């Protein structure tokens, strides 16, 4: 009843998500990317957007194509949540809208290390030593991800705990400018219900892990409003770059 709504979440993470922590942990031991030598020939295999332009661009450009794919993917994952297609429309759009970088910083920490995180489906490996020396304020973008990251990798979940973490990031009632609250409300309590027990079965080792949890998704909330800014200032600043249209709607005026 409670199990199912948990088997059925996982399956359907398991079916949209390219990258998954079995998956990465397996990949993680290909191409190294660690300064400007190596991003280059990088460029010459992996990478084929692009294809001079300043490097810190060429990288995030790189990146926010990988986030406008997990965005499909998480919208795909949550037509397959019980009870979110009956949501309003409109509703489904603004869960989505407010949900998915919490989702994406989230599921990011799977791919990474303490080191770096693999890239492009996992065909690269870029430094977190060669993030840190791009040029400000592109070094402090990727830096609080991988605090963030450290924290949560620590917790030790499998793709059974994150799905349905996942699940319940999205399912979030007091996203600004719901309209069927209650409804939203309602779901949530069903999700945050299963996800409390999966951990206690899953984990029992761990009494604290569900508050642990709640605690990462106040330090999400956080890391995504300075994230937002953070682009924010990269579109003053820099024109030599353009966000992507997809993106652009979803930072406008949230945090
Ligand atoms: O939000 C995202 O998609 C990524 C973060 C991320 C990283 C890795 C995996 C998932 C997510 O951040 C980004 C940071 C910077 C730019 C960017 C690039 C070039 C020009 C720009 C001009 C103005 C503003 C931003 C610009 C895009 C995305």
């Amino acid at each position: 009843d409670l199990k199912s709504l948990a088997k059925r979440i996982y399956e359907a993470y398991l079916k949209n998500f390219n990258m998954n922590k079995v998956k990465a942990r397996v990949i993680l031991s290909p191409f190294v990317i660690h300064d400007m030598e190596t991003l280059c020939m990088a460029e010459k295999t992996l990478v084929a957007k692009l294809v001079n332009k300043e490097a810190e661009v060429r990288i995030f450009h790189c990146c926010q194509c990988t986030s406008v794919e997990t965005v499909t993917e998480l919208t795909e994952f949550a037509k397959a949540i019980p009870g979110f297609a009956n949501l309003d429309l409109n509703d489904q759009v603004t869960l989505l809208k407010y949900g998915v970088y919490e989702a994406i910083f989230a599921m990011l920490s799977s791919v990474m290390n303490k080191d770096g995180m693999l890239v492009a489906y996992g065909n690269g490996f870029i430094t977190r030593e060669f993030l840190k020396s791009l040029r400000k304020p592109f070094c402090d973008i990727m830096e609080p991800k991988f605090d963030f990251a450290m924290k949560f990798n620590a917790l030790e979940l499998d793709d059974s705990d994150i799905s349905l973490f996942v699940a319940a990031i999205i399912c979030c009632g007091d996203r600004p400018g719901l309209l069927n609250v209650g409804h939203i409300e309602k779901m949530q309590e069903g999700i945050v219900h299963v996800l409390r027990l999966h951990l206690q079965s899953n984990h029992p080792d761990d009494i604290f892990l569900f508050p642990k949890l709640l605690q990462k998704m106040a330090d999400l909330r956080q890391l995504v409003t300075e994230h937002a800014q953070l682009v924010q200032i990269i579109k003053k600043t820099e024109s030599d770059a353009a966000l992507h249209p997809l993106l652009q709607e979803i930072y406008r005026d949230m945090y």
